[PDB]
């Protein structure tokens, strides 16, 4: 298919929000991607854009009226005057106020629809936006550390000019916001795979699948702890081509959420970079408009490697693996290297599990047209 066009959406001042002491979430891990990036040359091969602030008219697509309303209230000084509409959109704790809050999620937002209507366009084969992929978000409510669901607004943009539209997500949590938004619809084909038992958000068994016109137009791969490189390549391409088969989108959105690699803090799986970037890979193959977004991730030297290296795959532009010199270099010690080992955790997924579960989802897949 060629190589391809990417188009790349970015603000400088995405690293300056700060959730609060101790949070996991750090928007900085996205300036350290973009400098890491930005250092290897990869901006001589791409055209980097810096997003619009999203308005909440462009929100309350998909977001109902008043909590955006509230988004754009909610402050630290004015907390206390505020705390039961607090508690009715789910912002306080998981999902704290922070200073900048509503303009953060406007430049999250700002990246993946300006992606969309870039594609949309026919001016780029692939948008890429880091600071967007915040899967959790639901209509009238926050969640894990998601407040507004640039994905689904995306997508929203995407059906303007395609009936079909796939959604996948290698974030190692479920990606219900965006499953829930489009969970009655054909249109939207959502395809998650994810870390599945005792585990937020607590969604995405391999039975939901969908309802109404939409049934078998939801997908899901529940996985236990330790999922490796050989176990995940072992079902995502045969099961990714079994969706492109059937389903015949015309645009496809990827959510590479780093927080399944190997060593992340809050995540479970033992994935490397490589084998991360081998989604990125496949789904590249097919040669549609696609869209690429960022997500969970929180061990922030590793999700730096991860997304700099996912770019250089949108490229096809083969980097080191000895880092360059950047603004954070200090960050990725002992070993300066682009690459991750996998630790030496136990895979619960075995191989039998694995092609149990993707003969599963097969029998799901006949159903369609
Ligand atoms: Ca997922
Ligand atoms: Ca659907
Ligand atoms: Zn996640």
């Amino acid at each position: 298919g060629g190589k391809k066009k990417v188009c790349y959406y970015y603000d400088g001042d995405i690293g300056n929000y700060y959730y609060g002491q101790g949070h996991p979430m750090k928007p900085h891990r996205i300036r350290m991607t973009h400098n890491l990036l930005l250092n290897y040359g990869l901006y001589r091969k791409m055209e980097i854009y810096r997003p619009h602030k999203a308005t909440a008219e462009e929100m309350t697509k998909y977001h109902s009226d008043e909590y955006i309303k509230f988004l754009r209230s909610i402050r630290p000084d004015n907390m206390s005057e505020y705390s039961k509409q607090m508690q009715r959109f789910n912002v306080g704790e998981d999902c704290p106020v922070f200073d900048g809050l509503f303009e953060f999620c406007q430049l999250s937002t700002g990246g993946s629809v300006a992606g969309a209507v870039k594609l949309n366009r026919q001016q780029t084969d692939m948008a890429v936006n880091w600071a967007g992929g915040l899967h959790h978000a639901k209509k009238s409510e926050a969640s894990g550390f998601c407040y507004v669901n640039d994905i689904v607004l995306a997508i929203l943009e995407l059906l303007k000019y395609h009936q079909r539209v796939l959604y996948i997500d290698i974030d190692i949590h479920h990606g219900d916001g965006v499953e829930e938004a489009f969970y009655t619809t054909d249109r939207v084909m959502t395809v998650s795979f994810h870390k599945y038992g005792e585990y937020f958000p607590g969604t995405g068994d391999l039975r939901d699948i969908g309802a109404g016109k939409g049934k078998y137009y939801a997908v899901n791969f529940p996985m236990r702890d330790g999922i490796d490189d050989e176990s995940y390549g072992q079902i995502f391409k045969p099961i990714i081509s079994k969706v492109m088969e059937m389903y015949q989108p015309s645009a496809v959105v990827l959510q590479c959420g780093a927080d399944s690699l190997s060593g992340d803090r809050l995540g479970c799986f033992n994935l490397t970079v490589k084998g991360h970037a081998k989604c990125v890979e496949v789904v590249k193959t097919f040669n549609l408009p696609l869209l690429m977004l960022g997500g969970g991730g929180y061990t922030i030297r590793n999700v730096a490697r991860c997304w700099t290296y996912e770019t250089a795959v949108a490229l096809d532009c083969e980097i080191p693996n000895e880092l360059p010199y950047n603004d954070y270099f200090e960050y990725f010690g002992p070993d300066f290297k682009l690459h991750i080992s996998p630790s030496n955790m136990t895979n619960q997924n075995t191989p039998e599990y694995m092609e149990k579960i993707k003969q599963r989802l097969f029998e799901n897949l006949r159903m369609l047209p």
